[PDB]
């Protein structure tokens, strides 16, 4: 049983939903799949107000999935509103933003050591695998779904796409982090981890999983220049960084590499990787 917020007490916390970025002074944060994120105080919490732009299915999903899964690693929905088409999810507001925004450095943060993205991995994996062990497949795992709190933990955001543990005709997910077999329609927890090792290249990296002025244009196709001994992993490795150490830099490549194999069956399950993650620190 979450909070039901009023529209209109959203849209006043919201400055009525200000589509100017913070730096100008006003509450747009960032968009998500189908919704914009807007900053917000509500009862002395800064808080993250999505709202949404059927996609209701969608919301609901989220607000059902959120219901039963409560983690450390995963996001934390307050409340939500739905008066009539405009629908809102109220978070609690995570400081350090996305994964993706801190490892692009994106408005100027400062880059994230490879001690703070070791503690991010496996804070992912512990959110993966609790997903996991409550039969819910994520369908999205990508690094602007990993958001991170004042002391920079992971939490896994964005179930309007989860599923309840296979075929579909509506095939969701965004193709740079997609398995084979899901951009294939196949609903398997075994994508999931697919996506984990794309996760696991960007911290390696630094590099986003698409990049169109890049040659490869797909962050996963370094994993087969890598294996062609055409580049090495040093070679790739976030030149953003001064405590990165070649030995756990490559265990956790070795991880991303068995996540990206191409056969499902041969991928490791969550807890092979929530193990391997923890065995490299
Ligand atoms: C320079 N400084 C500027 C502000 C930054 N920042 C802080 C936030 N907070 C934030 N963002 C969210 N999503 C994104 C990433 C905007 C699209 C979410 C979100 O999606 N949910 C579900 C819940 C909470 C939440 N909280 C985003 N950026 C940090 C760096």
């Amino acid at each position: 049983r979450f909070h039901s917020f009023s529209f209109y007490e959203l849209k006043n916390v919201t400055n009525n939903f200000d589509e100017r970025p913070i730096s100008v002074g006003g509450n747009k944060m960032g968009e998500g799949g189908f919704g914009v994120v807007y900053k917000g105080y509500v009862n002395n919490t800064t808080v993250a107000v999505k709202k949404l732009a059927e996609l209701k299915q969608q919301f609901d999903q989220e607000i059902k999935v959120m219901a039963k899964c409560q983690h450390e690693n995963l996001v934390e929905l307050l409340g939500f509103s739905s008066d009539g088409d405009d629908l809102c999810l109220v978070y609690v507001y995570m400081p350090n933003g996305s994964l993706l925004d801190r490892l692009s450095c994106l408005d100027g943060t400062p880059p994230l050591s490879w001690h703070m993205r070791c503690k991010i991995a496996q804070g992912a994996a512990n959110g993966i695998n609790f997903l996991h062990e409550n039969h819910h497949i994520h369908r999205d795992i990508k690094s602007a779904n990993i958001l991170l709190d004042e002391a920079f933990t992971a939490k896994i955001s964005d179930f309007g796409l989860a599923r309840a543990s296979v075929m579909t005709s509506r095939i969701v997910g965004t193709t740079a982090y997609m398995a084979p077999e899901a951009l294939r329609g196949e609903i398997t927890p075994k994508s999931d981890i697919y996506s984990f090792g794309v996760v696991l290249l960007e911290i390696i990296t630094g590099l986003p999983a698409v990049d169109e002025h890049r040659e490869p244009q797909l962050l996963l196709d370094i994993k087969e220049e890598i294996e062609d001994e055409e580049k090495t992993i040093e070679d790739y490795i976030d030149k953003k960084m001064n405590d990165a150490d070649s030995t756990s830099v490559e265990a956790m490549y070795s991880v991303a590499s068995q996540c990206l194999h191409e056969k499902k069956n041969k991928r490791p399950d969550i807890k092979k990787v929530q193990q391997l993650l923890q065995e490299m620190t």
